[PDB]
RNA sequence: AAAACUUUCAACAACGGGGUUCUCGCAUCGAUGAAGAACGCAGCGAAAUGCGAUACGUAAUGUGAAUUGCAGAAUUCCGUGAAUCAUCGAAUUGCGCCCCUUGGUAUUCCAGGGGGCAUGCCUGUUUGAGCGUCAUUU
């Protein structure tokens, strides 16, 4: 219940409260790595809500991006990559969008190592990633190119 | 896997916020449609032409079966009558009458062509009518 309240305050109206909640959640993960999966699940529980609101999901994606991953946490990384892709399809389906895509690409790049997902999953979004590379915000195109390079290398596409 | 987050600048992007009345001066009117307005007008039209809210028009006169891209009226058609018809002096498309001349089986009926005729009033010419009055054996 305490975690529910704390992660609920990610979607607060005031950006200061959301930032404080994100910082405290990241501190909580560091203090107790074992609850990292529970914290990530709780954050996912809000970001995917039908009434999530752009502020809440944006700060939640930031918090998920700033999580730390180890080479034995494939389940957590496999959770995070799928969550990022689901959110990406949710919002793709502009300036506010560009920042959220930047953060989502950052998260997918962070979690693409440590993630044992079939390459075919990324192949579905590959064209979409290229659509980002010519986007208005170059900060998104950098991360899109990073993701494209990583997927191409691991999947051994023609490149 | 070096970025995020807060704050302040800075851009860039959203979001955002003719009438009516009063006063002043000037003096110039036309039955031939002024100045000004505007739907653009035709049953359905763009230009051309025509017109003015009576708006491809209204009235009057003439002609006589159309208009036409489509639709639709019809003209009781043997005529009081269409026509984006004509003339034009001011849908009423109102209400009419008769004469002259030729033909088609022609005494009936029909078809052409031409010509007048609205009414009222004044003057004068002509023609008649009245049991109105009257003369009428040089």
């Amino acid at each position: 219940n305490l975690l529910r309240l704390g992660v609920n305050k990610i979607g607060d109206i005031d950006s200061k409260v959301s930032s404080k909640a994100s910082y405290l959640l990241l501190k909580l993960e560091q203090a107790h790595p074992n609850m990292k999966s529970i914290v990530i699940d709780a954050i996912v529980d809000i970001a995917l809500r039908p009434n999530a609101d752009y502020h809440t999901t944006y700060y939640s994606v930031i918090t998920l991006n700033q999580t730390i991953l180890k080479r034995s946490e494939d389940s957590v990384a496999n959770k995070l990559v799928k969550t990022y892709f689901t959110l990406f399809e949710k919002f793709l389906i502009d300036e506010k969008n560009s920042k959220l895509f930047s953060a989502l690409l950052t998260g997918i790049n962070r979690a693409f190592p440590f993630a044992q997902i079939p390459a075919s999953v990324y192949e579905v979004h590959m064209e979409t990633l290229f659509k980002i590379t010519h986007s208005s915000n170059f900060n998104t195109s950098i991360q899109a190119l990073v993701l494209i390079n990583q997927v191409t290398v691991k999947a051994k596409l023609n490149s």
